[PDB]
């Protein structure tokens, strides 16, 4: 029974499910994560209380991005254009 023999992370999985928050990026992910699996929460005790996954916001840096890494030095370079 095929499309089962072979599963494999979906595309960009580290972070899909994570949900856009500025509150507190890797809980608020490490819980769309928890329920995504369907995992309730007073099944996994102690385990689902301090825990992140990778956030779709949080960025390659510590830094809590609120849009993409391009379209953020997108941002610094464009405020900075002396009249040509």
């Amino acid at each position: 029974s095929p499309a089962d023999t072979n599963v494999v992370p979906a595309k960009d999985a580290p972070t899909t499910n994570s949900p856009p928050s500025t509150t507190s990026p890797n809980q608020a992910a490490a819980d769309a994560n928890q329920q995504q699996a369907g995992i309730v929460s007073s099944q996994s005790g102690p385990n689902a209380v301090g825990d992140s996954a990778p956030s779709s916001s949080v960025n390659n840096d510590g830094d809590i991005i609120t849009r993409p890494t391009s379209d953020s030095i997108a941002a610094v370079a464009n405020a900075t254009k002396p009249a040509a």
